[PDB]
């Protein structure tokens, strides 16, 4: 908070009394279903030290959640998106540098609660025959309760070097049919990984017996639309005013297969089966303030 | 957050010191009961890279929740809106492209809570006859609690290609008569799908025995009014300054039938029975900045 | 959110650098107790496409909650407002159209919580005679908890056509004497519909035995004041610049009668007994920007 | 709160009607994986008393979470970041001084709840033989509940002297596999420190049996990006207008080793095993208002 | 709230259309580890009645939490900061006065909840021999629950006279090892004051057996940074325009000693053992609007 | 809310385009420890109807919590502030009037919750000898829960007449040693009023056995600083432009005495023992817009 040091709010920011030449580039990769788009902005504030360029890789990545293979009613497969990734890179010999990037790793908290209870009890028992009985008792109780919030997909910021910065979205865990949350490594000796399992012992065809995409999380089927910001600074006295950038939109899928053993379905997951990458190279012209490709 | 990179807030946005020519077009489709409307705005900022056009498909889609067929008191049917859809498409040969779209798939979270309890107990029992008894005990308890919020209708963003983008609204599940939430695939061996069932074993006429539309969710009967935004960019040097768009407002209904077997009502649901589509083609004139049709 | 597409906030709105000629018309209908009022505003922004007119039907509708008929102490009646309605309509041959309307159907959510508990137990029992006993036990528990918020009166938006748009307020359910919520269709074999019942088996006069209006919801007795907004657009090249509108403020009452059978009171409800409508026709003059009548 | 003393808000702040010359310097230390960056701003308000300079050490520090050594399946090690540190220092003979620093130690609160319950009980027991029995009882209960929120990593502000100021981020405790929170000093006689333990008695290779980095907290693997602000004031009449600063980005790792004793895995932690420091010296030129190096 | 009297918000404040000459003075007291700093501002609004001066004693006070003395493994001591204080004073003969001071005593609230429960019970017992038994029971329960939030350190405003005003921060109570909150006066017959005790009956060296500073509250080890505001008014017609102020940063430490009696550790606390004061005298020159020393 | 009537926000307020001459007067009453201060503002808006003057009686009142008398170890007393009061009055013959006053009586709410539970139970018992037993049971439960928040000190606004207006702060109730809240009228047959009691049956000296001021609420010891606003209007055509005001800062103390009967301490409270008043008379000069004294 800038106002917490007594500095008037907004004084230290950059971009006042200047003209910013924004832009936009959109490209669709039919092969991988990645509607990538980048929205840039050239800021050159005279009071600043270096020329600036903010790249916002909005785009969108499809889900690709479908049953790829079926072999009769005995067994069938399924491919689902294990994690989405997007990164920006620069040539090793380039002179520009990565300055900032908004979505960053943040610390996570958890509640905690301790309970202690003392008790006392006493009753008097009697019957018709005149018998009289008594009972005196006591009890103690100690309790620990711990609660926290865990999302289905967890965004991460990979260690950003000077030249390349990249994010990542992975599959934390999911709740199926209102049952206990499952994850890729979850295992049960009888049924196995029940992640995307419709019925434990249904009699339908194996390919049919898969969780309906609507029931599952949206990102699995309808894709994930990133919103990431990075800022690139280039010295104003550099001999060359042209730079090249590479943007990647890789998506990683997994193989989930359920198998009918004798009576019930058995689910197995094979992480990191396929990976799809869609890299496009853009060219930056600092002098003209336009990025084209 | 633009201010989190130290850039002055609002610097990177587009639309400053420019005149935007808005508009409006309203049309009602009596056949399907879809009061469709589009509210557009032409933004051509000199500091930007391409001409812009934002389309907000506000409109409204009716519910169409009524008992379509009745056959005596033995059985009767009912049609309800399973899902609402709206999408924008462009001709394959067009040069414009889809840039953005507001309502997007978002990650969902869930609470979690683990509990552990230790116990101790002891009592002394005595009677008139002088008998003295004792009791010492202990117990342990482990508990997992998981809570999350699930809406009745869940909006989704279908995988947006470069040329076409479309949303979708589906029926998650509903609570009937304060009873457990039901959904399309819910089944009970005795009664069956009790989704829109008034009384389990009422003696009234079959057509009468249906959940009152007021009790159910509003969207089922009174319709759903969308609010979706998309932005279309067209290069300023293109030879042709005219483009055509298509807007669709399809709505999908289901068939719900309850049947009197011997004593109680039995309910069955047949998903995706009917679909109603209302597509209108608009023409865009970038040079004059007006969309008409 | 306009700022979520990178457009500067407020750019796409209409009404900048223009003069709006507001107005006001108030009329009271003594027969039906409806203090109806409309607050209009003519907006004609040169950058827009059509002339605009926003109508805000503020007004107010009385409750009319009273004991209409009494027949000795054996039985008596009561009329209460089941639902309030207000709608705007245009002549079929008119050229203007309905564009927007603020209060719209919204999706409703519900919480959900699943619980699972394991237990263990063991005690050692002994007495004076040296007898020693043991006990080992275990238990499991499964719990589903579902919570949601339900208001007394639920506003709805009837399917809006091009020419007419109307809202509606209905009676969801009410809590009486801190007892379980009741509604119009609620029934109990012994007492019946106990909605507005003071005492189950009081000995007072039948007319007296009714819930005090203060205890009940406010809208029942003191009326409901609507706040609804609609916008009408008319093409700027139309031959005729005059339009007629109709505004209706209908209110629906129900008959609630309690009857002394032998020992306790019995309550019965007869929905949709009376309806009161108060329609006034206004005239719109686009050229002069004034609505009068 | 400035407005709480009746002073108009923002009156006492500094930075109005002045030009601030910002800047930026980025450097990457390949050896230690620390993408350090500093964003400075020279403020010289004529109404103020001294020249000002705010340094925001944004940067980023990698996680470095990996299995460094493995010796067959009997045992293997692991190094994880115990704490991240960053500090600014000035030469002892310098004339500038440290004025402020935003992230500061803050007081922490805890909930508290006391419960007291009285009880009464009575039952009548009878059998076919005509025997009649009674039971009267009472009980009391006292309960203390205390709850508070404890984050995984806890930022601290080391005692700031006049010349040097430094922050610190340490490892509070973590929740593993939904089990009770663990910390560095946690110990269990059977298993030991179960902090980063995959399975208690799994049969896999020792190196394999480690908690997946995705499951653990993000900062452990993907690094921690600091955001700390400090302000340096230098008198405007000083003979020398040049100052030197030192910025350090030390990171401390620990050694976590699990050992297979006879049947189950045993985990041991050795705090403060390695420390990595990356110090860079910057030069400040007050007269020209530029920091370079 | 100024707007609650119908006065336009901000009308009654002071500081509009005037120039405020701020300042800053920083000094570090190596002997006591108190990085004291004062940030002043001279406001002389022509519409006001007196000259104004707001002093914000930001500064910072070190924690000084360490084991001062150890005598073998039998016993050892510890000194921790019991309370931090800071006050401003004026000479008795001075003419200026204290007007305001932000952080002020505030009323504290507590929740409350009363519970009442009625019960009923009945079971039918039978065996093979045809014996039939019954049981009818009832019970009542009354419960009072009271919850409130209590911070570790509680800031107070000492009774402010005309000439001197001073704040105070004291040690409310702390939670150790997730156990019941402890305070200075807490006592246990077996162990004693268990405030900063690592293990109840550990076998390590006495000096070693102390709570790790990281586990404890931050203010204990890393110090407390105050933020207090006071405003001084001086008449504009006074003969002398020079005033002297004194600022004190006293810190009070306590002695905590744990002692090995025969088997377990015993902890004893001796409140108010040492006090450290660091007073500096500043000179105020109203005519020149500068405070120097 | 002004914007809820369609009036542009802030239109109806007073104070626009005018100059307000503020002020300040501070006086300390050594005898009673009341640092009283008044902050006035003369507003004369030409569009208004009367001259305005807002008086904000900020000031501060000391706590005066101490053991006044002790008589050996058998008994001792204590005086604590029961209630703080501040009021403004005008001479009866004056022409000015009291218009407004911010802190006003506000309605207080309470939660409420009704619970109902049905149960069922059944078990099968068997032993080695082949005996088989059964048990079928049921139970019902009704519960009322009511929760609300009650502060320690409750501010009130005494009935404001035309000439005088006064506030009041009283002692609602307090929580001692985490035990049930106590108040002035609380009584216990064995111990008595245990409000400020350290230990029930401690053996220390009577004067020593009193609750530590730090443990109690802050206002008891460190005093209460009021913040109250009132506005006085005087007609602009009045013959006399001078008015006199009286400001009072009375504080009421109570006598709390604990007495050693035979084994335990007994506490008694005598409400309204002493009262301290400090009234100062100010003179208002409307023509010159200055209040002096
Ligand atoms: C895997 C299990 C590892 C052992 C964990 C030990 C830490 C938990 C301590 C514990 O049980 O809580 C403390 C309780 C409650 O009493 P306290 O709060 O200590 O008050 C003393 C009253 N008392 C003498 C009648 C017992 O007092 C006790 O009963 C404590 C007795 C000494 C420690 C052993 C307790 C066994 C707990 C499983
Ligand atoms: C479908 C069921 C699959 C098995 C799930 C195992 C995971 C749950 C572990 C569990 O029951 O919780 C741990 C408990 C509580 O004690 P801990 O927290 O382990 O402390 C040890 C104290 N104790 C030796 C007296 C037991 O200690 C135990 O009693 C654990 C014993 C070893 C695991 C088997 C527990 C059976 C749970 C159904
Ligand atoms: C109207 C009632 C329709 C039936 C509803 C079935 C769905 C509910 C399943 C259920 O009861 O929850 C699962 C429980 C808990 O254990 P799980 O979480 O399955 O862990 C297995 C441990 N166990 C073998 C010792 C039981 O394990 C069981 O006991 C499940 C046994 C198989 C399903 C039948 C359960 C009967 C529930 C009324
Ligand atoms: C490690 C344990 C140290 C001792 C802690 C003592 C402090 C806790 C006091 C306590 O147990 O709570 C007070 C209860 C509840 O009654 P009160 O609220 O005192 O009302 C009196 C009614 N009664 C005479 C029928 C009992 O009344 C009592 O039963 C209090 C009796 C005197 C104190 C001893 C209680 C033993 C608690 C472990
Ligand atoms: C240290 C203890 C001091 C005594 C505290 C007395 C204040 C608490 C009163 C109390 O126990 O709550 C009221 C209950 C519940 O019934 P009520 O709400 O009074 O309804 C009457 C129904 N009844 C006749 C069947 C009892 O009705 C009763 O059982 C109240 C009977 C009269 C007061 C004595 C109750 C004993 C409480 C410890
Ligand atoms: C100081 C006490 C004054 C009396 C307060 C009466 C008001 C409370 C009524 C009450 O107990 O709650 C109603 C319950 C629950 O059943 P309901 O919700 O009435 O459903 C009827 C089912 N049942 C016939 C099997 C009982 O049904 C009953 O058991 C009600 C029976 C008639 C009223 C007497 C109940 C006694 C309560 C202390």
């Amino acid at each position: 908070a800038d106002s917490d040091i007594n500095i008037k709010t907004g004084t230290t920011d950059i971009g006042s009394n200047t003209t910013v030449k924004t832009g936009d580039l959109v490209t669709y990769d039919k092969e991988n279903g990645m509607h990538k788009k980048v929205f840039y902005s050239f800021i050159d504030d005279k009071n600043h030290n270096k020329k600036l360029l903010v790249i916002r890789t909005k785009g969108t990545i499809a889900g690709q959640y479908r049953v790829y293979s079926e072999e009769g009613a005995n067994k069938s497969g399924l491919a689902w998106p294990s994690a989405f990734k997007v990164q920006l890179q620069l040539p090793d010999n380039e002179v520009a540098q990565i300055s900032d990037y908004y979505p960053r790793n943040s610390i996570d908290t958890k509640e905690y609660m301790s309970t202690l209870t003392y008790g006392f009890n006493g009753n008097v028992t009697g019957d018709d025959t005149g018998k009289i009985g008594g009972l005196i008792g006591a009890n103690v109780s100690i309790g620990h309760t711990l609660k926290y919030v865990q999302p289905d997909f967890k965004t991460i910021l990979e260690s950003p070097t000077d030249k390349k910065v990249g994010w990542k979205v992975i599959f934390n865990n999911m709740v199926n049919q209102n049952w206990g949350p499952y994850d890729r490594d979850s295992w049960n000796p009888v049924y196995g990984n029940q992640l995307f399992m419709k019925t434990r012992n249904g009699s339908m065809k194996a390919a049919d017996n898969f969780l309906d995409p609507n029931k599952a999380s949206s990102l699995l089927s309808s894709g994930f639309s990133p919103d990431f910001a990075t800022v690139i600074t280039m010295d104003r006295k550099a001999s060359k005013q042209q730079t090249n950038i590479d943007v990647i939109y890789e998506r990683v899928r997994d193989d989930y297969q359920l198998h009918w053993t004798s009576t019930n379905w058995k689910g197995t997951n094979t992480k990191d089966k396929w990976t799809d990458r869609s890299s496009e190279r853009y060219k930056i012209d600092w002098e003209k303030e336009e990025m084209t490709n």
